[PDB]
């Protein structure tokens, strides 16, 4: 039944054809299969792994940790504040860090939430477009709140119960190199989801994309239901909030941003100037010597592996997981994980090597 299925799903993943039909048969009964719709979440980061997934049909996406955003509440300007510190990878190996701090100021008049002490938690995946001959940035980003311990007996949220289309605008200037940015896509509070792409309108963008990901709607962020007196960010909408930064990127230049983020008619717009001083011409930012996504620059489809990392090092998922189109799976528990590693050591260099490099 669920058996001579499954016996047929595997057989679109080569790495079992390193096996014994009998053994094989053992397996394919230890193995749950699954269809995934588009866009769902398979592995949350920070979730305990019991099991991991061989794709058999479609591809999916990992969004790795780009760390945390501290907010506190700026009770005397009416507003909020953030610090935090994005690593961008160095193409031959290293770090640049851009420490961020950050202030947020309602446009309306009318009382905004004003948060306790928390955090917001992001993942991201940076990609190409292969149709695409502009300068670009295909950005997926997922965004939690967190660190309020969950007691146990705002008017604005209820403009991001579904889909809402984004439009994204910079007016770039860093050393005088003029640039700009339009961005389009959708926002989805209800799993903190963000999908958008985004075109370099004056030819080739004079900075690395992905030293651009903050600038270019925190309001996206799914808030847990024990956290919704702490949004500020949809509380401010519709009229929205004027947001601010100083990015200053180590041994390096200094990027100021001033940001209007609000709905017009049913879209979220970001209207952003930057100005970028003090860069270095040969420097990581100005040289273009940052990694755009070495660390994680395909989706994976048939054939491929993901969820092995918890089970092999026993530590939480270290990145989400979704379906970037339907996907089907089957799945694998742990602990006929560990029997599958003992039975083919084959297979079982090859989860090891790749839960390295994905390291
Ligand atoms: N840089 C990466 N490239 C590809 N896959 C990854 C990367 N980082 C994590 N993963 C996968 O994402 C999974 C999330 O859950 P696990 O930590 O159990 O195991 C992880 C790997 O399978």
């Amino acid at each position: 039944g669920d058996f001579v299925r499954n016996w047929q799903l595997v057989a679109a993943v080569p790495l079992f054809q390193k096996l014994g039909p009998a053994v094989l048969v053992e397996i394919v009964r230890a193995l749950r299969a699954r269809t995934v719709p588009a866009g769902a979440v398979i592995c949350r980061i920070g979730e305990p792994g019991d099991r991991m997934f061989f794709v058999v049909e479609g591809s999916v996406s990992v969004a790795t940790n780009w760390g945390n955003v501290y907010i506190t509440a700026d009770k005397q300007k009416n507003g909020i504040k953030a610090n935090f510190k994005i690593r961008h990878n160095v193409e031959g190996g290293g770090v640049q860090l851009a420490y961020h701090y950050q202030q947020n100021t309602p446009i309306g008049d009318g009382p905004v939430l004003l948060p306790d002490n928390h955090y917001l938690s992001v993942q991201s995946k940076l990609s190409k477009d292969p149709n695409e001959k502009r300068d670009h940035m295909v950005l997926l980003e997922f965004v939690t709140a967190a660190g309020i311990t969950l007691d146990e007996y705002s008017k604005g949220e209820e403009l991001f119960t579904g889909v809402v289309p984004i439009l994204v605008e910079l007016d770039g200037d860093v050393n005088g190199h003029k640039f700009s940015v339009r961005g389009e896509g959708e926002g989805d509070a209800t799993n903190g989801k963000l999908t958008l792409k985004f075109i370099c309108t004056t030819g080739k963008l004079p900075v690395p994309w992905p030293t651009l990901v903050t600038t270019l709607v925190q309001c996206f962020a799914r808030y847990p239901d024990h956290m919704k007196q702490h949004d500020f960010f949809k509380s401010a909408m519709p009229e929205g909030y004027i947001q601010e930064r100083t990015i200053v990127f180590k041994d390096d230049g200094t990027y100021k941003t001033r940001a209007e983020v609000k709905f017009e008619g049913d879209t979220l717009v970001n209207r952003i100037e930057l100005k970028g001083i003090d860069f270095k011409e040969d420097g990581n930012i100005l040289g273009h010597k940052l990694e755009y996504n070495r660390v994680n620059p395909v989706e994976l489809g048939p054939g491929a592996f993901f969820g092995e990392m918890a089970l092999i090092s026993g530590e939480p998922r270290v990145a989400t997981v979704s379906a970037a189109t339907t996907v089907s799976l089957l799945s694998l528990h742990s602990a006929d994980f560990q029997m599958l590693c003992s039975s083919s050591p084959e297979i079982a260099e090859i989860f090891r090597k790749t839960a390295l490099e994905r390291r």
